[PDB]
């Protein structure tokens, strides 16, 4: 088998990406933010707190005829952003672009923090990180990649995201029309639950690019590109006017300013981030300063390679016995 669905941006700065997923029977169609650092698929619900549901659209497992309590089940999850939600948990089935996985856990929320009530578009995530970061005791679930990858025609899903546009999650399948030359493969490591690989180095501009190690994850459900405090000193130093702005949290830049590109290295191929996809717009309505799309992991303990950097590539998440990551231009 395989799947395939549309992913589309949240806002015009591409903070996110929902992905409809089906839900239940008869369908419930929520809108989710697959979520390649994290290992839950949780959802609002008919549990959530009402005062903590705005505007989302809910599950509700009631009018479910294949939905099943999963007895004595619990979650509870806290994210890098310092968000979290907890719950109860049902498994249902779950479609997602005509892939279906039966039994699948489904997490309720009853709490969701403020950030979570606050946006309005986004219903849950779902999680595409290693089964082992689950947070459901005392039995931990799948994630609906694992469920589905025995029946998949091949072992992966692939993630392409669009630059202020919609782009495509495939399971089962990589489609050779979706990027440019080759895809390079590179090494992980599960040890931490994550997609974690080493980059080779990096190049600001027309830069040279300088080869050095950088171990980090590869992040959908985060929005920017973390990186150590001396990479990132050196990409905006090459910035007019830009400055570390401990009152806002980072770099900003006044929008007068001409971003150059972001190149990493993947192996001894290249995927080049354009500088406008590093441009997050104003701090605040009318501002001239904008904050920067690349900025510093100090104190986060990982280096994260989030949608600004995937969203350059195509990227190949390898669930083979050994899994490992490809990248291509595109
Ligand atoms: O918290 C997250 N990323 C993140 C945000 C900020 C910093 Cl410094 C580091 N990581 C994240 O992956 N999600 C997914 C759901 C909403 C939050």
């Amino acid at each position: 088998s395989t799947g395939s669905a549309t992913t589309t941006p949240i806002d015009s700065l591409d903070d996110a990406y929902i992905t409809p997923v089906q839900i239940g029977t008869p369908a419930q169609t929520l809108n989710l933010d697959f979520d390649t650092g994290s290992s839950d698929l949780w959802v609002f619900s008919s549990e959530t707190t009402a005062s903590e549901v705005d505007g989302q659209t809910i599950y509700t497992p009631s009018k479910s005829t294949t939905a099943k309590l999963l007895s004595g089940a619990t979650w509870s999850i806290s994210y890098g952003d310092g968000s979290s939600s907890s719950g109860d948990v049902y498994t249902d089935t779950v479609s997602v672009g005509g892939l279906t996985v039966t039994g699948q856990a489904v997490e309720s929320a009853k709490k969701v923090s403020s950030s979570f009530t606050e946006d309005s578009t986004i219903d849950g995530l779902l999680g595409l990180a290693f089964s082992t970061l689950n947070t459901v005791s005392p039995t931990q679930q799948k994630t609906f990649f694992d469920n589905a990858k025995a029946s998949l025609d091949s072992p992966v899903f692939t993630a392409d995201l669009g630059y202020h546009a919609p782009g495509t999650y495939n399971f089962g399948f990589i489609d050779t029309t979706a990027y440019t030359g080759s895809i390079t493969y590179t090494a992980v490591s599960t040890k931490q639950g994550f997609w974690e690989w080493t980059s080779t180095g990096y190049a600001v501009g027309s830069g040279t690019f300088k080869s050095t190690s950088i171990d980090g994850i590869a992040d959908t459900g985060t929005t920017l590109l973390y990186l150590p405090a001396t990479v990132v000193s050196a990409y905006w130093a090459q910035v007019s006017g830009a400055k570390s702005s401990s009152s806002v949290g980072g770099y900003v830049f006044p929008c007068s300013a001409t971003l150059p590109s972001f190149t990493f290295g993947v192996g001894s191929a290249r995927i080049v981030i354009p500088g406008d996809y590093i441009d997050f717009g104003p701090i605040s309505t009318g501002s001239s300063s904008c904050f920067g799309g690349i900025q510093s992991s100090a104190g986060i303990g990982i280096n994260i390679f989030g949608d600004v950097a995937l969203k350059a590539a195509f990227v190949v998440f390898n669930g083979a016995t050994t899994p490992t990551l490809g990248f291509a231009s595109k």
